[PDB]
């Protein structure tokens, strides 16, 4: 009966302590991860028995706390669903612990492989009992080099049980032989002995057949290394392939094209692009690496039956959050009701010579060109995309993208010294030099004084391992290699994919040069000279134009080009009206500009409402009318622009990732405008959500902008995830601000102006509401990351830097909220203190981890002020939170 459990003291008082213990453990894990720099941290905490008991303790106490609170006598269903989920989540992780297979699969031509090779290391012990039997055991013993654990496993049953010990990693490798030597001792009745292990290479234990001991009942077999597991079906390669970028002989994309077969089930072919996955059984396969002989490829493999229950838990959690945010008698709506109750050829001047014309651009935008992905495009968009992926700036020093495109084409050697290419990490620039706080590099910078492309070796080594989770640097090298190859393609004309190779579609659409040299010269063509003199006139007029500025000869040349394409292309020839309309859209669309107002308006309305409640009198409805009218105007403009988007582009609002989040922002601002011509803060929140979603979506088309043949980060899950996390941190910052304001106000009250106490209560309520929103959004967000990882790059959630700390933020804010039930009185001041203090978890997750993947006394200057403020303000902390009052009272 529960009376004993009450003497176990399972109640909020203890649930808080368990959550705090879990948080501090998952935190300290980060520091030991750094200092040990290895899996040793997982040895101490993540996989230790600590959690394997603490999670059960937690679940049981949750159950007990709901029982003692009689949560099911009251109806309260939405909150039940919420804590119902976490139980499902944790039990799912639990099952994932025991049944989570893992390993690597070595696919090779004509091999017909059956074995997974595990990355989990193991030691092996076997004894041929005098009965010549096979008693065997496998012990994990996951040491590598930074940790050398004393084994304590002593099991066998043919006779007097085995006992074993490990001493020291006395390895002597020379890389001609992989001598991972290690010394150990073994015990048997009257026959204890000392031994050497010498683990073999990570490929497979075969040489470790040492056979250290022989006597029947004493014969022994020891090994240390990887084990293998057999699938129920065979796999083989059809033909591996690895394309190169032409300008660097560097790898572009992997392709497997494998086959699956069984002894009676006929073979099934299957295809795997570098981002694709195979699923035939419970197993799932991720292509992750290729052997440098380029005749075999490695697949990452996982099986985890815990997936479906955990997904059910995620769905339950989403539904619970959405339901609780509106269910009356929920704390959020109840605080809302409380609030409502109380209320040659040099660079300089070439930029000008390009910019101040626009005449050619007005028509060269109108040419039709291929992306060589397979899609025709109007020039403006292709050049926009190329310039945007080279320079992440929406615009350069000048030169609307088409202008810089022409410039790089026909004044190349100058732009070759311009710092176009963007680079993130300073480590990469450390190879190229000039390691200031630079944002860009020049194309010349990547070459030796000789013709050597210097980054080639770094990238060639990195791409072989980059597809998995990796250091930033391992991503930056390949991104910059891609951008460099694209700039090479922009040079020497290999992007001006104008001329069709045949009158019938048969579309390849050749370059300028090899068009003349090949198809044009090879085939009769006749249009040879025409095309020759057309392109030559183009080049001549352009190279003259920088001098004369009345270069319209290139404009007539462009008319010639367009007429040629018009009378040489087939049905692929888009109508001129549609081309004009597409460019017209790409210029006029609002979604770039609209990022700022949705934020600014929300903040400016929020601050004035804050000034209102700080003096406890309500704001005149005049401002409500004004700002609702402004939101209405922005909404009308946005809706019409989005409708025009749908009208011009057939992208079917179940569209590309970019437009989908535009529709989500539309929905958010709509919810704002339609249902809430009642309360200003609803406009604030709705506009802020729409603004954040819009900004993240627009950014999602800037950096991930496609070039050719490479995939990008357009996955719906990742975009939603980033947007949610950003909004959550915004809400949490607002919480921090409000709490700090409460702490300051506590200084002011002197019993002469009791109104400030009603203001205190109002602010505490608003802060708690905003923190509830923050916590719910952060909860959903953090798990969307685990969803994304599971379906994109690999296994699942995994104890990882910044992930544990997002979990710590969740944990701390959970502590803060339920806290209500523990602390008996003076809730306002307590809550203000905690709301300010807990912000450091978000600050960690956002900035600090990037330092701690030291004494920056800036943080000391911050925390000392916070501490002294709390100190002094505590002197007058006596207030309470009733829910029925007016005027002098709340
Ligand atoms: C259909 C099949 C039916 C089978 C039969 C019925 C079911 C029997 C079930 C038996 C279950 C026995 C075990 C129960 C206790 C296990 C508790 C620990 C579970 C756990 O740690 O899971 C981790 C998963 O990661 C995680 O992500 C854990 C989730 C996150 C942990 C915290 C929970 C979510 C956040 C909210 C917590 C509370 C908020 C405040 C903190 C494992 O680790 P791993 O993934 O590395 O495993 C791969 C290792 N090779
Ligand atoms: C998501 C996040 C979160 C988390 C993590 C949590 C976690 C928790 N939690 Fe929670 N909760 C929550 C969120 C939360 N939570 C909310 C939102 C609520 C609602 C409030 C009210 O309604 O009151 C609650 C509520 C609640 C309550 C109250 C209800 C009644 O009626 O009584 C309790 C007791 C609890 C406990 C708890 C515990 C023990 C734990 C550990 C696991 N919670």
């Amino acid at each position: 009966m529960m009376n004993i459990i009450k003497t176990l003291f399972c109640s909020m008082k203890m649930v808080l302590l368990l959550i705090g213990i879990y948080a501090t453990a998952c935190g300290i894990a980060t520091f030991i991860e750094k200092y040990e720099g290895t899996l040793a941290a997982r040895l101490w905490v993540y996989d230790a028995f600590w959690f394997e008991i603490l999670h059960i303790w937690l679940v049981a106490c949750l159950i007990g706390c709901f029982i003692t609170s009689k949560a099911w006598q009251r109806k309260k269903y939405a909150s039940l669903l919420l804590h119902a989920s976490f139980i499902v989540i944790i039990i799912g992780a639990g099952i994932t612990r025991y049944y989570g297979f893992e390993g690597l699969m070595n696919l090779r031509e004509g091999q017909s492989v059956n074995f997974i090779s595990t990355n989990t290391h193991y030691i092996f012990i076997q004894i041929k009992n005098p009965q010549g039997d096979v008693e065997s055991v496998r012990i994990p013993t996951y040491i590598d080099e930074k940790v050398n654990h004393k084994i304590n496993q002593h099991l066998t049953f043919f006779g007097k049980p085995l006992t074993l010990h490990t001493e020291e990693f006395t390895a002597k490798q020379v890389n001609m032989s992989e001598l991972f030597i290690l010394n150990a001792s073994i015990d048997f009745l009257g026959k204890n002995e000392k031994t050497l292990i010498m683990r073999d290479g990570n490929n497979a234990p075969t040489k470790e057949n040492i056979t250290m001991l022989e006597i029947e009942g004493y014969k022994i077999f020891l090994a240390w290394g990887i084990d293998n597991i057999a699938l129920p079906f065979s796999i083989k390669l059809k033909k591996f392939e690895l394309e190169r970028y032409p300008g660097s002989n560097s790898p572009a994309s992997y392709t497997s094209e494998v086959e699956v077969l069984d002894g009676q089930n006929p073979p099934l072919p299957f295809r795997i692009f570098m981002n694709n996955v195979l699923d035939y059984g419970g197993y799932r396969f991720f292509q992750s690496s290729y052997h440098p002989d380029e005749k075999g490829s490695i697949l990452s493999v996982n099986n985890d039956p815990g997936k479906t229950p955990t997904y059910i838990g995620y769905a339950m959690l989403i539904l619970g959050v959405i339901w609780l945010l509106f269910d009356k008698n929920g704390r959020f709506a109840t605080l809302g009701r409380f609030l409502k109750t109380q209320k040659l050829q040099d660079i300089p001047s070439m930029i000008k010579a390009l910019a101040d014309t626009s005449s050619l651009t007005n028509d060269f935008d109108r040419i039709l060109v291929q992306d060589f992905g397979g899609r025709i495009k109007p020039m403006h968009t292709l050049a926009n995309e190329y310039i945007h992926k080279l320079t992440q700036q929406r615009t350069f020093k000048g030169l609307n993208p088409s202008q810089v495109f022409l410039g790089m084409l026909f004044y190349p050697q100058e732009w070759q010294s311009i710092q176009m290419i963007a680079t993130k990490s300073p480590k990469l620039r450390q190879i190229l030099g000039l390691d200031e706080n630079q944002k860009h590099i020049a194309y010349i910078d990547v070459f030796t004084p000789q013709g050597q492309y210097i980054l080639q070796n770094y990238v060639e080594a990195a791409n072989l391992k980059s597809p998995s989770l990796r250091d930033t640097f391992e991503k930056d090298v390949i991104s910059v290699d891609e951008r460099i190859n694209y700039a090479f393609l922009i040079y020497t004309g290999q992007v001006l994919r104008i001329f069709p190779d045949n009158k019938s579609p048969n579309n390849q659409w050749l370059y300028p040069l090899q068009a003349i040299s090949s198809a044009v010269a090879q085939d009769d063509t006749k249009k040879a000279k025409e095309l020759m003199q057309i392109y030559k006139k183009f080049a001549q007029g352009m190279q003259q134009g920088i001098n004369t500025h009345n270069w319209q000869e290139a404009a007539q040349a462009t008319r010639d080009i367009r007429t040629f394409q018009q009378n040489n292309g087939g049905s692929l020839l888009i109508s001129p009206a549609k081309v004009d309309s597409e460019i017209w859209l790409n210029l006029y669309n609002p979604f770039y500009q609209l990022t700022y107002p949705y934020i600014f308006i929300s903040i400016v309305l929020f601050i004035i409402v804050l000034v209102g409640i700080l003096k406890n009198t309500p704001t005149r409805p005049l401002i409500h009318k004004v700002f609702y009218i402004l939101l209405f105007a922005l909404f009308i403009l946005h809706t019409c622009g989005l409708g025009l988007r749908w009208y011009v582009s057939e992208h079917a609002p179940w569209s590309n990732a970019y437009e989908s989040m535009l529709y989500i922002a539309w929905a958010a601002i709509l919810s704002g405008v339609v249902f809430f011509r009642r309360s200003n803060l609803a406009l604030c929140a709705s506009s802020f959500l729409a603004g954040m979603t819009l900004f993240v979506a627009n950014l999602g088309d800037m950096d991930p902008q496609i070039g050719n043949l490479m995939p990008v980060l357009k996955s719906y899950w990742l975009n939603i995830h980033v947007s949610v996390i950003t909004a959550s941190y915004g809400f949490l910052g607002l919480c921090f601000m409000l709490g700090l304001i409460t702490l300051i106000m506590f200084l002011l009250r002197n019993e002469k102006r009791s109104q400030v106490d009603c203001s205190i209560l109002s602010l505490s309520a608003l802060n708690e509401m905003s923190m509830i929103l923050g916590l719910f959004l952060l909860s959903v967000g953090n798990f969307l990351g685990g969803i994304w990882a599971n379906e994109s790059w690999g296994r699942y959630w995994g104890w990882d830097s910044k992930e544990t700390w997002a979990l710590i933020s969740i944990g701390v804010y959970a502590i803060i909220l339920h806290l209500r039930f523990v602390v008996p009185k003076n809730f306002p001041f307590i809550f203000a203190s905690a709301s300010v203090i807990g912000f450091f978890s978000v600050l960690m997750t956002y900035f600090g981890v990037n330092y701690y993947l030291p004494v920056p006394l800036w943080v000391e200057l911050m925390v000392a002020g916070i501490i002294l403020l709390i100190i002094i303000a505590s002197r007058k902390r006596v207030l309470d939170m009733p829910h029925l009052h007016h005027h002098h009272h709340h």
